[PDB]
DNA sequence: TAGCAT
């Protein structure tokens, strides 16, 4: 029974904490013992669900938080009626207004050193990578950030909001460092 | 699979 568990279930509402649960279950993990790996998969859901609503209504395919298998149905849709590049790793979203695939990804290293990381060990080139660090700074394919300032402005107060609510708990050297 | 480790 870790504080870092408590705090997970404080700080994020209940529909994602309860969607991440599903993640670590669906790949017979436990949030109980990997609560760092808890408290990432959480960020990582509530930043593309931020990030879904900048959009104009209907710009976005969500594909974050559905099931494996019908996350993968939704991106074969796609890549069916768009003729699109299947990627090879599930992305985050599809963006009907610029015909792409997103990954998200949050970051408490340096923003492009998970970038580049990201930038090869998914690969399939035609998928936008657009990174957010817990520091307020962002980095995107192409230097093109997709949504309006204000709505990645909210998302980066969010980040640093989950870091101090996890260092005034001393949980955040044991996140940042693991 | 998240993303930090290696
Ligand atoms: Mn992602």
């Amino acid at each position: 029974g870790s504080h870092m568990e408590d705090f997970v279930r404080q700080c994020f509402n209940p529909m994602i904490v309860e969607l991440a649960e599903k993640a670590m279950k669906e790949y017979g993990e436990d949030p109980k013992i990997e609560t760092n790996k808890f408290a990432a998969i959480c960020t990582h859901l509530e930043v593309c669900f931020m990030y879904s609503d900048g959009g104009s209504k209907h710009r976005f395919e969500i594909i974050e938080g559905r099931d494996r298998i019908m996350a993968w149905t939704v991106v074969n849709s796609i890549c069916n009626t768009t003729g699109v590049e299947k990627p090879k790793f599930l992305p985050d979203l599809y963006d009907y207004k610029e015909n792409r695939f997103i990954d998200i990804g949050v970051t408490r290293r340096e923003v492009h050193i998970y970038y580049l990381e990201k930038a090869n060990k998914i690969k399939s080139e035609k998928t936008h990578i657009h990174i957010f660090s817990f520091t307020g700074e962002e980095m995107a394919t192409k230097a093109d950030y997709t949504l309006d300032e204000e709505s990645r402005a909210r998302i980066k107060t969010r980040l640093f909001t989950i870091r101090q609510e996890m260092a005034s708990r001393s949980l955040w050297d044991s996140f940042r460092q693991s």
